[PDB]
Formats: C-alpha cells, sequence, structure tokens
C-alpha cells in the first residue's frame, strides 16, 4: 500500500535540505495513472536501524492526516537508500512567493492564505494534535489560490522564540492555545509579504518586551478587523485566545467583506 518501487521515480533538482538528507523534486510514474510531480525526502545515513526508524515515523505521522491544505504522503521506498515520497507544491516556499509577488498580489489572496491555514489547523485541533511550529517558513504554495502546511518532519522544531507563546518560552508548555499564538505571527508575516517578525531584536530581549505588553505592529493595508483578530491570538493568558473554529469563521467573514470591497 505505502511501498513504492524506486524505478518508478525520476529524481530531479534539490529543493531543500532536511535533518536526514536532501529533499528533491521529481516524477512518480504511478502504476495505472498519469505521472505525478513529487517531493523526495532522502536519507544519507539510514543504513543503521536507529536513523532508519526515526525517518520512517515522519511518513507515518503524515499518513494519519487527510486535509486539502496539508501535504500528503505518496509512499516510501524502504530498501537502501530509504526515501519518502510526498506531494509537490509546485510554486515553492511561501515567504519567497510573497516577497517576489510583493506588488503582484492582492489583499484578498493574502486573507485566503490565512483562511486556508486556519482550516488545516482546526482539522489538526479536531485530532488533538499540537503542531509546535507554525510559521510562514513551513508553508508551501501549490497554486496562486492554494497554500499548504509543509512536512512535519522537515519543520525544524517539532528554538523559534519570535513565534512562540510566553508559556512555551517560559515553561516549554505546548498546547493548541500556544499554536494559536504562532498562527497569529504567521498571519502577520503573510500580511507583511514575507517579512520576519522582530527584526533587529535579540531572542532574549523578545520575552522582556512581550511581558511588558509589546506586540507586532499593524501591517500596512491590513484591515483593522484582521489586526484585531491577530491581537486576540496574542493574549498573554492562553484561555483568552480564540480557538481555530472561531478563527476560521472570522477569517471567512473578513475574506468575503474584502471580496465585496
Ligand atoms: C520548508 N520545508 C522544507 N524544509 C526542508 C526541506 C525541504 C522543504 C520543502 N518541502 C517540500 N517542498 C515542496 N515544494 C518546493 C519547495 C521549495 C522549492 C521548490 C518546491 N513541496 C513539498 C514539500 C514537502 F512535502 F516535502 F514538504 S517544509 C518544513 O515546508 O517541508
Amino acid at each position: 500500500d505505502y511501498e513504492i518501487q524506486r524505478e518508478r521515480i525520476e529524481l530531479g533538482r534539490c529543493i531543500g535540505e532536511g535533518q536526514f538528507g536532501d529533499v528533491h523534486q521529481g516524477i512518480y510514474m504511478s502504476p495505472e495513472n498519469p505521472a505525478l510531480a513529487v517531493a523526495i525526502k532522502t536519507c544519507k545515513n539510514c543504513t543503521s536501524d536507529s536513523v532508519r526508524e526515526k525517518f520512517l515515523q515522519e511518513a507515518l505521522t503524515m499518513r494519519q492526516f487527510d486535509h486539502p491544505h496539508i501535504v500528503k504522503l505518496i509512499g516510501v521506498i524502504t530498501e537502501n537508500p530509504v526515501w519518502i515520497i510526498m506531494e509537490l507544491c509546485t510554486l515553492g516556499e511561501l515567504r519567497s512567493f510573497l516577497q517576489v509577488r510583493k506588488y503582484s498580489l492582492d489583499l484578498a489572496s493574502l486573507i485566503l492564505y490565512a483562511y486556508q491555514l486556519s482550516t488545516a489547523l482546526a482539522y489538526l485541533e479536531s485530532k488533538r494534535f499540537v503542531h509546535r511550529d507554525i510559521a510562514a517558513r513551513n508553508v508551501l504554495v501549490s497554486s496562486n489560490d492554494c497554500v499548504k502546511l509543509g512536512d512535519f518532519g522537515l519543520s525544524r522544531y517539532m528554538l523559534p522564540i519570535k513565534w512562540m507563546a510566553p508559556e512555551s518560552i517560559n515553561f516549554r508548555r505546548f498546547t493548541s492555545a500556544s499554536d494559536v499564538w504562532m498562527f497569529g505571527v504567521c498571519m502577520w508575516e503573510i500580511l507583511m509579504h514575507g517579512v520576519k517578525p522582530f527584526q533587529g531584536v535579540k531572542n532574549n530581549d523578545v520575552i522582556g518586551r512581550i511581558e511588558n505588553g509589546e506586540r507586532l505592529p499593524m501591517p500596512p493595508n491590513c484591515p483593522p478587523t484582521l489586526y484585531s483578530l491577530m491581537t486576540k491570538c496574542w493574549a498573554y493568558d492562553p484561555s483568552r485566545r480564540p480557538r481555530f473554529t472561531e478563527l476560521k469563521a472570522q477569517l471567512s467573514t473578513i475574506l468575503e467583506e474584502e471580496k465585496a470591497q
């Protein structure tokens, strides 16, 4: 079921570097279907059963999810060298896409991306799963009107201090409420066209500013209703933060109001 024959894969260019090895673009010659564009996770030192075990569990992690805005697992090649075949998001990394299209992208598109991610994160919340690393860094672009959460294994930390909730920095507490804080910072990066939060600020100075009430500023052209939604995600008390179901519904309202100008 999940096992792929290596001769059905054509390896292409390197599209990134992971913890276990390089990630490549490629083609999967599907048994009785048209060839698919794929992403190949390779493993450099998977010859030992300890590294091989940790690598293949990353594929099992993606196998338990089925959502239109989360990258899907295509299969694995468990003979050496071990590979994990994932779906390809043709247009690449979100920060890069937003920076190149800083002027060719309308506000309705930015809100759509934020909305699509809240549907993936509400699906994850429904399965009681805490992501622990929500940032534009781990968002990929399938098409002009479609973004997805990238591979969970390839997501660096599953420390990104400038994205973390105060309880995650102070006590290493990771809940769905701490993911809402992280999503708020992701929405700010989207609206800022791929600009990193807190530039020119040292990681240790970050918690001092946050505890004193300092928050990321309202991005230019960001609807005031959307910035008020981000500030609710940034409530110090995690019980005061909204849930992903409320975030999804409110993002849908802000989106339709922008579509009707
Ligand atoms: C940023 N991430 C990476 N981190 C380390 C290594 C690789 C990635 C990127 N992976 C993927 N890239 C694409 N498309 C793509 C990306 C860049 C250029 C051209 C095309 N499609 C799917 C994936 C998948 F499914 F494997 F994730 S992340 C956390 O999103 O996986």
